[PDB]
């Protein structure tokens, strides 16, 4: 069936994974039949913005890869002016289409998941890089490990099928941080990756993000930036996790718990 080169390394297609934008992504296999993933976006009618996105988005993929390997491998690539192929680790499933369907989570999984988002968004806080979209999709899970996918440098969307490709109602606000929403008139910081971090912890412990029963969006951030709209934080078993929680969904930043500090808490330090 059907093959794509990259650098002249023949890849045969297993199958398309999804689509996006002006993209594709495949299951491939090389010559001794390794599995890998290759994006592939269609330049064709895009715009210097777009490029130049996916440009820095490669470049930053390029050079992080030596630094942690929570971030998604990046093999190989190839660059014209009418296409990108982008030869990548092939991951089992995305941390969305797994908690969606899951009854409940392990919460020995749920910390250890916790531990490689926290160091996967550390590296790129250490670069200089703040995601500021980071929500489930943004983590594949590879050999039981999350690893980080995009750094929202990039226009692009994680692969999917037509229908959900064209659905104008997917998009949440319900991962984005209030200093976000009062900028809207630069308040982001790494800061606010640790609010969105945040909203996935809290929904594979509670089973919802924290405004996800809001289903008005203006109510939503409404809700999201009121100070006296309090957040429930149910009491459970592990109470490191609660006050993690707590720590991570501070409405002010300056008040919102650091990466390099949830690295030393009892919640990450601490087992059983
Ligand atoms: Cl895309
Ligand atoms: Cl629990």
């Amino acid at each position: 069936n059907e093959c794509i080169s990259v650098k002249g390394r023949i890849y045969s297609i297993l199958k398309q994974i999804g689509s996006g934008g002006s993209s594709k992504v495949f299951q491939v296999l090389n010559e001794k039949k390794q599995i890998y993933a290759i994006k592939y976006v269609n330049l064709e009618e895009a715009d210097n913005q777009t490029l130049d996105s996916y440009r820095n988005e490669i470049a930053y993929l390029n050079k992080l890869q030596q630094h942690s390997d929570k971030i998604i491998r990046l093999y190989d690539y190839e660059i014209t002016d009418q296409y990108i192929y982008m030869v990548m680790e092939c991951g089992n499933i995305d941390l969305n289409s797994w908690l969606k369907k899951k009854k409940s989570i392990d919460p020995w999984e749920r910390k250890s998941y916790w531990k490689n988002m926290l160091e996967a968004v550390h590296t790129i806080h250490q670069h200089g890089i703040v995601h500021s979209d980071l929500k489930p999709a943004n983590f594949l899970i590879v050999d039981g490990m999350l690893k980080l996918i995009d750094f929202g440098i990039a226009n692009q969307m994680q692969p999917d099928t037509t229908s959900v490709v064209k659905d104008s109602q997917v998009g949440t606000v319900n991962y984005m941080p209030p200093e976000a929403i009062k900028d809207m008139s630069s308040k982001i910081s790494p800061k606010s990756d640790v609010w969105s971090l945040g909203c996935i912890l809290y929904y594979m412990t509670y089973g919802k993000t924290p405004f996800q029963q809001i289903i008005n969006q203006i109510s939503k951030l409404h809700a999201i930036i009121d100070p006296n709209h309090e957040i429930e934080f149910p009491d459970i078993p592990e109470k490191d996790l609660q006050d993690v929680l707590k720590c991570c969904l501070k409405r002010d930043p300056k008040q919102r718990i650091s990466i390099p500090e949830l690295l030393a808490h009892p919640y990450v330090q601490i087992q059983t």
